[PDB]
DNA sequence: GGAGACACGGCCGTGTCTC
């Protein structure tokens, strides 16, 4: 199968490289006659020759329009006549782009920002990750003692053969390979990768830590960090605001971005994520404990176990998600490296671009939400279930032909009109998106049929994934319509789908209350929470599953709902803000928790203690008491200043800042005194009492003296503690005035 | 090419997630 595409430059000409795994072997095929191009709409076709004369400079090399060919395409369901302009190198596009548009005869340009290797996949009809090839995979993690200043203590890895650890101190455990030095540890890990020859290297946050650290130690220790199959090092790319790492010939599959896009929980640690997916706790050994262990030589077995489990948990996490991302890559028609790192929004973009090319539909340029909100029931509810609405929206798009090319169409015999908002949509022909959405579902059902028929357990799990991948993709179109940088953006399309949704949501809530006796506690654009007052947990589950079968029978065709989970209890504050606890006593908040370094520990600690009293123990009055004592204690100067420190990172040169927050005020005073302030530096400040802007009163905690300085009790009460609990407790009829001392 | 989900200090710009 096709694993990735890139290009290389030979004699100024782009050469496409197609990385493949066919018949068990890894091979790189090449293509030398694929040409970059853009499109251009001209006011006057006579001017194409002068447009062909437009030049530009690229590293002092002359860039020009090599060829021009007139082409008839369709733009948003209407014929359009543009000029396809060819070039020599893909790097010519951004050098000459704007001069072609700046030309007075050229109205605009189209398909001018499509990466060359992706353009290739689309145009040649190539689908990555397709077919029957078992890919070999290896997980790995590191343990480290300025970035990459200290040495790497351990490198763990895991696969089918098991999970081992490489360290440079003698640890008597069977899975621990003991090596002489850190350099030889890294070198030993390089051998194992080249020897196992995996197709996929799995990591957790390897884009922003593992690889980069490994680079800088190998940079310092004089090792050439070769993981690429052709002999290259890992390339650290830049994805706008963040970094990312490719390994040529292999697929670096970082689990972190995938997981955040897939599931929803407050803290995205390796243990939390593993606990949410596999329902088993994992011990976390902290960085203060590791240094202590490595320094003395006391507890290196526990540190070595933690590193081994890190590798093993990552591999089995890798085994769960990769097949799904594999399938999404086949549907979208882009590499797993890209699809694994994209937003749901951009997954729909690349799907639509590929389909646009197949139907000869010219792509619109980039520019470069909202929904149902029932006010929830108040207080703490026993035995809650969540049912998902998202499945409604694709069928709504399909049935009502909702598309930008069908919006307010001129001169049709049939129209479906949206409720409330009143937008119209043509019915004489099927829209671009709706017909594509229709086929995604028709394919999903055809997959489900063949799924049940086939009994090969491995292919029964493979076809299960394919169907699941179509669901994630189909469920993304609704959101994509209102996506900010969306090519096929249409606010009317979204409002309309929302409007038509209300009916089915209303009807669903109506049925579940009357025919089944539930009370809906919270309902939003995505789903709703519900219970049966006075009922046992098992009844609720049983009755909920009975409702699912009923409602999906009544809602025509592919109109569906899903049963997501049961929760022992919860409360509900406002839109997208609630908290729940499952039968395993695992708390799950949305839009409430504040577990971040820019909030003080006292605020974090008190909130967590409040969520515990309410959810695990069911004592709201104890939660109120907790906050009362804390606010009393803050004002009496009994809370340790260590719990009051705010950590905040400066992210570029101090001169760049257009607006000064507290941490930028603290940093600028340090810089005025010569003290090192670089991007990445972390200001840890505390707020002293008195007058002035918070920034004027804030000092560094290093410069803090408990005896001399007096922190700002009012600030930590009113701006930190109370804001973190007020909202939660407001859903129980408690106001700020009830919480202060 | 290159997310999003959503806060608060100060007069929307900026930061946090992971490691
Ligand atoms: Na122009």
């Amino acid at each position: 199968m096709i694993l990735d595409t890139d290009y290389i430059t030979e004699d100024g000409k782009p050469v496409i490289r197609i990385f493949k795994k066919e018949n068990g072997e890894f091979k790189i095929d090449y293509d030398r006659n694929f040409e970059p191009y853009i499109y251009a709409l001209l006011k006057d076709d006579s001017a194409i020759e002068d447009v062909k004369k437009i030049t530009a400079e690229r590293h002092g090399t002359t860039v020009r329009v090599v060829r021009a060919e007139k082409v008839k395409k369709k733009f948003l369901g209407r014929p359009i006549e543009v000029w396809k302009l060819y070039f020599t190198h893909p790097q010519d596009v951004p050098a000459i782009r704007d001069k072609i548009k700046e030309h007075p005869a050229v109205v605009d340009i189209y398909e001018y920002d499509i990466p060359f290797a992706k353009r290739y996949l689309i145009d040649k009809g190539l689908i990555p990750m397709e077919g029957d090839e078992e890919l070999k995979m290896l997980a790995f993690d590191i343990e480290t003692l300025e970035f990459a200043e200290g040495p790497i203590l351990m490198i763990s890895y895991a696969d089918e053969e098991g999970a081992r650890v490489i360290t440079w101190k003698n640890i008597d455990l069977p899975y621990v390979d003991v090596v002489s030095t850190e350099k030889e540890m890294i070198k030993r890990f390089l051998k194992v990768v080249k020897e196992k020859d995996p197709d996929v290297l799995i990591t957790y946050n390897g884009d922003n830590f593992a690889f980069a650290y490994l680079k800088k130690r190998s940079e310092k220790l004089g090792v050439k960090f070769i993981l690429g199959r052709e002999g290259s090092e890992p390339k650290i790319q830049r994805m706008g605001d963040r970094f990312a790492v490719e390994v040529k010939g292999r697929i670096h599959f970082d689990l972190y971005p995938v997981i955040r896009r897939t599931i929803n929980l407050p803290t995205y640690t390796l243990e939390a994520v593993y606990e949410a997916i596999f329902g088993q706790p994992k011990e976390k050994v902290y960085a203060e404990e590791i240094a202590q262990a490595w320094e003395t030589g006391e507890g290196l077995e526990r540190v070595a176990r933690y590193s081994m489990e890190d590798a093993k948990v990552t591999y089995e996490l890798g085994k769960e998600f990769f097949p799904m991302e594999a399938q999404l890559s086949r549907l979208v028609g882009q590499s797993l490296w890209d699809v694994s790192r994209s937003s749901t929004g951009n997954l729909v973009e690349w799907f639509l671009l590929r389909k646009a090319y197949e139907r000869n539909e010219l792509a619109p340029n980039k520019p470069d939400a909202g929904g149902y909100v029932k006010e929830p029931e108040r207080g703490l509810w026993e035995n809650i279930v969540y049912l998902d609405f998202r499945s409604l929206y694709p069928s709504i798009i399909i049935t009502h032909n909702v598309s930008p090319d069908t919006l307010n169409r001129e001169g049709c015999e049939e129209y479906d009109v949206a409720p409330q908002v009143g937008h119209k949509f043509c019915k004489d022909f099927p829209g671009f998106i709706p017909s594509l959405l229709g086929d995604l579902l028709e394919e999903r059902q055809k997959v489900k049929k063949k799924m049940k028929a086939t009994i090969d357990p491995i292919e029964k799990k493979l076809l299960d994934y394919r169907q699941r991948a179509i669901k994630i993709l189909a469920n993304s179109f609704y959101g994509y319509y209102g996506y900010a940088k969306a090519r096929w953006y249409c606010k009317e399309c979204a409002e309309s789908v929302t409007a038509w949704g209300r009916q089915y949501i209303e009807t669903t809530i109506r049925e579940i209350e009357e025919k089944f006796g539930f009370k809906v506690l919270y309902a939003d654009t995505d789903g709703f929470f519900a219970t049966i007052p006075g009922a046992d947990a098992e009844t609720v589950k049983k009755k909920a599953k009975e409702f699912l079968d009923y409602i999906n029978a009544k809602l025509p065709g592919l109109l569906e709902l899903e049963y997501e989970g049961f929760y022992k209890r919860g409360f509900f504050v406002t839109k997208k803000k609630y908290a729940v606890i499952d039968e395993e006593d695992k708390i799950t908040t949305r839009g409430l928790e504040i577990v971040r370094r820019d909030w003080s520990e006292i605020a974090k600690e008190t909130q967590a203690r409040v969520l515990e009293a309410i959810l695990k123990h069911g004592d709201v009055e104890e939660a109120v008491r907790i906050v009362k004592e804390v606010t009393e204690k803050l004002s009496k100067y009994e809370v340790p200043p260590e719990k009051l420190v705010i950590y905040e990172q400066i992210t570029r040169d101090l001169k760049d800042y257009k607006a000064t927050g507290p941490h930028v005020a603290v940093a600028k005073r340090l810089a005025a005194r010569g003290i090192k302030i670089r991007p990445g530096t972390v200001i840890s400040y505390i707020v002293l009492k008195g007058s002035g802007r918070i920034g004027d009163r804030a000092i560094p905690f290093d410069e803090f003296d408990p005896a001399k300085h007096k922190y700002d009790a009012e600030y930590y009460i009113e701006n930190q503690v109370l804001p973190a609990v007020e909202r939660i407790l407001r859903a129980f009829g408690y106001r700020k005035e009830d919480l202060r001392y």
